[PDB]
């Protein structure tokens, strides 16, 4: 089970920018500390893993974490059972792994001075937000409120702590940039499958726009919702009576019909309730924003799309978070996943 | 060259600790945007890879990346060569490659408000600092000013963005708590051999006097010098008789005797100058701080020690910069790195 053979594997830069600091670099004066005098530094970088399994079959895979997350996530479960990424090359898929831009081991663009700040100009904010333990979950949907479990969990109960470290901040980096970087990778892998996560579902959309090479998308409980500009339909608030979901992403129709051209499934795991739930914010917001994800589906497929909406427990699994890949069941959901990509032939060369 | 074959492989994250925001958490109130209240936060925690070969014979390796950088350059170099991962599995030995607390997918302790701090408290600084392209092309013997080679440079040219796209800055984590993470490493590991770089060099060092696991080191271009306390060497100042080389770092004489228990070797690259070269600052910083390093190891050794400082062109290898094992002759550096493992009795059962 945990024996993997690579023709290859390593990894990469790919994608970013360039900014300069002012004046000239003296290589006679003191070097550290560290100026930005005659700098230039390199930004929004994106890091990418690959490992190549021997006679690869079909098309690569690339694993693209949640918010917040990193590639970790698909190399190994908290509780240190084999990740996607593992699975899938021993599938027969070359399977890439990235750190977006922001995140892990892809760059944060800051320099000397305040937080990300070079000289006047701000790249990113010096005010950080970032998710507490408590937050995520019930976010992540491992129960109703902090210390307590859903009946049916998957969670490997007892690794809180590995899950929990994974986690940080993002920078205030633009989508633009972070889709501009995986669309350099798309150009650069070839024709492809994206496999999303919860803050990079938006944006695994938004990229398939600008690629045609990705040939299909598996997103695992995106956290926004797409729609043709100025079509999004009425989507109804939380339980409270005041919050929101996620405003919904608009792009032009041109752009939209394109996702009508690959197959795309969005997967969902448990404990989403079907009615209006005010105690519990986040399990609240997790029925409207799969509410609407439904009905982003439902645009793509009335303008001839492939696009499906998976339950897991509908197909026999029961307890899965909003991590089903890491979940104890984890090689049941690689199983679905594998059906996939097979009923669309992106296991065939 | 590049097929891997792995009995398991996967990652984890280990070490670190909590930190507590103010108040308490309530899951009927919107958890987005992210608040401190009532949040505890995972913070300084480290991320681990590892790689276990079938057979494996020996001590596992622990790589450790020198300053602003991550497990990367352990994988790949910057055109896409094998990097020593790969190199010593496929030497039989298990490998461990870290993102250390504060880099790549180690975390960054930043919250919801200004970079680093958690209410009152200043978890990192707010204000960052953060070497140019052209302060790392100095700082890594490229050449003796930015854009310009070293006529024997072994640096993989025509992939220079590669290269400086793999560097960022370190939050102000205590080095304490970095040394705590490795030791807590260790501890879990078993007896290893740390190999470290730059900046980890003074931080492997540190680890072996609390980890009698640590049973040898291999330190490409160490940045700090150690030794016991009140026990410093008369060091000159630069050749322009202004700047110092990085504080000497002094330990109590009871830890440093225990680097005389195990062997080290210091490795350094090519282009370091003899006499002082005021017109090239980082050129001068190399030749007094590999001075340095050679009164340290001549401390280790009159306690009894087996400390060795290796040039590599003093064995043939001519060109080297910062980063021997990612330069166009890494697979000779390594076959230096594996006679050191063997002749030490470090790759046998």
């Amino acid at each position: 089970k945990r024996k993997v053979v690579l023709a290859e594997q390593g990894s990469f830069y790919i994608g970013g920018r360039t900014v300069t600091g002012p004046g000239k670099f003296d290589p006679s004066k003191p070097v550290i500390p560290y100026s930005n005098e005659g700098a230039t530094f390199y930004i929004n970088q994106m890091y990418v893993n690959f490992q190549a399994p021997v006679r690869p079959r079909g098309l690569p895979l690339v694993f693209w974490h949640g918010g917040g997350l990193t590639g970790h996530i698909w190399e190994s479960t908290p509780d240190g059972r084999p990740g996607f990424q593992t699975l899938f090359v021993q599938d027969r898929h070359t399977v890439y792994t990235i750190d977006q831009p922001g995140r892990g081991r892809g760059n944060i663009p800051t320099f000397n001075g305040p937080f990300g700040q070079l000289e006047e100009e701000s790249i990113v904010n010096t005010v950080t937000g970032n998710s507490s333990k408590e937050g995520a979950w019930v976010a992540d949907r491992l129960g109703p409120a902090p210390g307590q479990f859903f009946e049916n969990s998957q969670f490997p109960r007892g690794y809180e702590d590995n899950y929990f470290k994974e986690m940080g901040f993002s920078p205030s980096i633009s989508s633009d940039e972070i889709v501009d970087a995986v669309v350099k990778l798309v150009t650069h892998i070839g024709p492809c499958v994206l496999v999303t996560h919860s803050a990079s579902g938006v944006l695994g959309m938004r990229v398939a726009t600008h690629a045609k090479n990705v040939r299909g998308i598996v997103a695992y409980e995106p956290a926004t919702s797409i729609f043709p500009k100025g079509k999004v339909p009425e989507i109804p608030p939380l339980a409270d009576k005041k919050s929101q979901i996620f405003p919904p992403f608009e792009i032009q129709e041109s752009y939209f019909k394109k996702l009508a051209k690959i197959p795309i499934q969005f997967v969902f795991g448990d404990n989403i309730p079907k009615n209006p739930k005010s105690a519990y914010w986040f399990l609240d917001w997790w029925r409207v924003t799969r509410y609407a994800h439904s009905l982003s589906l439902e645009a793509i497929n009335k303008l001839g799309g492939q696009a499906s909406l998976l339950d897991l427990p509908t197909a026999g699994l029961r307890g899965n978070t909003h991590f089903p890949f890491t979940d104890r069941n984890n090689v049941q959901v690689a199983s679905l996943l594998s059906d996939f990509l097979g009923k669309h032939g992106l296991d065939q060369n």
